[PDB]
C-alpha cells in the first residue's frame, strides 16, 4: 500500500520547511483518496521524549479512520505503551532496536509483533554491505540488515521499514529473503515514477512524505500507480 507520511515539530508540518499547522485536515484528506495506512514522525519528541506530543497524536489519531504508525526517539517501554494508549496502531522503533535489541525482543513479546515495526537505515558499503546506521550523520553501527533482521525472528517480526541512506536491488534482495516480513520503503520518492519503479520488487508498503507536500502528485494517484 501507499503510506503518506507527516513529520511534526511542535504542532508544524515540517520537511527545515514550515507546511502550516494544518496536520489533521492534510491526514483526513490523504485518507479520504484510500490510503490504508499513515506515518507519523514526532521529531519533537524525538528530541525529548519528556515533550512527546502525545495530546496531538491523540487528536490526529481519533481524527481518521485508519491505523497510524507513530515513530519519533521511542527509547522505553513506557514511551511504546503510551503511544498505544494514545490510540496509536503501531509504534516506529527506530536506534533502540539497533542498540538494544533483547530489550526490544521483550517489547515483541509483551506488545505483539502487530504493534512495532523496526525502522533501520541502511547504506550500501564499499563490499555492497547493507550496513545498519541509527542515523544519517552518524557511521554504520557494525551490524548488517540482514543480520538485525535475523535476530527479531524468533520473536515474530513483522514489519520493517527500511530507508535508503546511501543513494532497487536493494529491496529486491531483502524482500525475497524474508517472505514472511512485510517490508516497507523510505525515502528517494520525487515523482510518480519512483512509486512504479518499486512494483515489482516484493516490498509491501511506499512511505510517500515530501513528494506529497510538494504536489509532485496526490495519494490518489500514488495507489493507482501502486495498484498498476
Amino acid at each position: 500500500m501507499i503510506i503518506p507520511a507527516l513529520d511534526l515539530i511542535g504542532g508544524t508540518v515540517v520537511r527545515q520547511r514550515d507546511y502550516g499547522n494544518d496536520p489533521l485536515p492534510r491526514l483526513q484528506d490523504y485518507a479520504a483518496q484510500g490510503a490504508g495506512v499513515l506515518h507519523l514522525v514526532d521529531l519533537t519528541g524525538a528530541k525529548d521524549p519528556a515533550k512527546r506530543q502525545i495530546p496531538l497524536i491523540k487528536t490526529l489519531v481519533a481524527g481518521v479512520n485508519v491505523p497510524v504508525q507513530v515513530g519519533g526517539g521511542v527509547r522505553t517501554e513506557e514511551d511504546v505503551a503510551a503511544l498505544l494508549k494514545a490510540g496509536v496502531a503501531r509504534v516506529v522503533i527506530g536506534s533502540t532496536a539497533v542498540k538494544s535489541p533483547d530489550v526490544v525482543k521483550g517489547w515483541f513479546e509483551r506488545f505483539g509483533a502487530q504493534a512495532l515495526v523496526l525502522a533501520l537505515d541502511v547504506r550500501i558499503d564499499e563490499h555492497g554491505t547493507k550496513q545498519v546506521a541509527v542515523s544519517g550523520w552518524q557511521e554504520n553501527s557494525g551490524v548488517s540488515l540482514e543480520q538485525l533482521v535475523e535476530t527479531y525472528l524468533p520473536v515474530g517480526l513483522k514489519h520493517v521499514l527500511c530507508t535508503d541512506i546511501s543513494r532497487v536491488s536493494l529491496y529486491e534482495e531483502v524482500c525475497a529473503r524474508y517472505p514472511q516480513i512485510a517490508f516497507q520503503s523510505s525515502g528517494g520518492i520525487g515523482d510518480i515514477d519512483d512509486i512504479a519503479a518499486l512494483r515489482g520488487t516484493g516490498v509491501r508498503g511506499v512511505i510517500v512524505g515530501r513528494a506529497l507536500l510538494e504536489g509532485k502528485f496526490t495519494v490518489k494517484e500514488a495507489i493507482q500507480c501502486w495498484q498498476n
